[PDB]
């Protein structure tokens, strides 16, 4: 069929990872805010059905491990898996609170031939972190281990992420939006146009200092999904 | 408006960097199979109305060259921008036959501020080539904008793995984007297109060696969009 099975007794586990305190020894400075994109995450998922699990001030080492475990949970009558960090990063890169871990490695624990209760499944990782330290200026007016998983970065390869400690990431406040409006009308990747469009041009940052000033953000969607994703029917 | 404006007189180029045979110097083996995927490309691309231009055999000089003058043309009155590059490659590098070229070098001459013409408007890489050497072994079923806005790659393999060329059918990536433009380019939404793509390889595709080492391996394509809206080849 073109369109993955979503009518299993189960939507699927959503994993938050939220991390905003990090230890002295790293330098890293407090993600303020970041609460609110957990908050405004869970709701939304909630709403399409998932088991929410909140993760709060995880290590590498913890990061690791809860995804060991959840990788090793049967999830036969689940539809998906979610998971959605939310921290630091470096290209390919997510913080725990006291050091780097490859995104690699925590999503290889999905690969399909390590986690066989979701072979054929949607796995879908949503990523608000940087990529780099790149700013955008802007501009006037048998089947692959490696199928099935989706990659939602907040921005492109290189660059910075946007957040507000009110309002919320950039990102973040644009996909729980967008899942809202039209999680039950449009397919997943078209919500993720919509989301990209929506950072792309309702967002701009503001600085009393020029360096910071004015700089725009696209997210960037990697998907090597072999079916569309509709949260419905 | 969901979607990109394609009803503009020309839907835009679409150049072909078709790399078969490499510099001694290199010790980079010939694309055997390579004319298939741009001869399939060039009828595929004409029948939804771009402008083809074939380039064969391209050093890293000239690549960089042919993307500096194509980028520096008057694209007004075009729809879209389309580059499909077939070579040599690794993570981040398409191969000139003399050597390698960063892709971010080639895609940066399109950025919306170095291209005005083509701002708003959708910038298409399709990426032929290597990003590794890993291979998968598959498992059993059987206003303002940003300046890196509204740019697609679509890439033949993920991230750190070889790309499967066949030598009588071309590529598995190259194929199965040809016969998927033609079946549906009329009906479907490009990134439902591509989609789909990824299912036609990642299923009907299995490498066959008398060394086992490269035999069975499966592949899936990765899509790569910061496009903003819908794209349809069709008004
Ligand atoms: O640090 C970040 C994200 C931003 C951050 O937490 N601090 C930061 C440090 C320097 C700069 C910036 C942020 C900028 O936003 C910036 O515009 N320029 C910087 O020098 N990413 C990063 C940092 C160091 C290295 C890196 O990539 C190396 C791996 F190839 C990526």
């Amino acid at each position: 069929d073109n369109s993955y099975k979503m009518d299993y007794p189960e939507m699927g586990l959503c994993i938050i990872i939220n991390n905003k305190n990090f230890h002295k020894s790293t330098g890293m400075t407090s993600r303020s805010g970041t609460d609110v994109d957990a908050a405004n995450l869970r709701e939304t998922f909630r709403n399409l059905k998932y088991e929410v699990r909140n993760k709060n001030d995880l290590t590498r080492e913890e990061i690791v491990e809860l995804m060991r475990d959840v990788s090793k949970e049967d999830h036969s009558k689940r539809s998906s898996f979610v998971c959605v960090l939310l921290s630091h990063g470096e290209e390919g890169i997510i913080f725990g609170t006291n050091g780097p871990v490859d995104l690699k490695k925590i999503t290889n624990f999905f690969r399909g031939d390590r986690c066989r209760s979701l072979t054929g499944k949607p796995k879908l990782f949503i990523i608000q972190a940087c990529r780099g330290t790149e700013l955008d200026c802007g501009i006037e007016t048998k089947i692959p281990v490696d199928a099935d998983f989706l990659y939602a970065y907040s921005t492109a390869p290189g660059y910075y992420s946007w957040r507000n400690s009110k309002d919320g990431s950039w990102f973040i406040q644009s996909l729980c939006a967008m899942l809202k409006q039209y999680a039950d009308k449009l397919e997943f990747m078209h919500i993720l146009t919509r989301v990209n469009r929506k950072v792309a041009t309702e967002f701009e940052s503001f600085s009393f200092d020029a360096t910071f000033h004015a700089k725009k953000q696209i997210p960037c969607i990697v998907s090597m999904l072999t079916k569309e994703l509709y949260f419905y029917h």
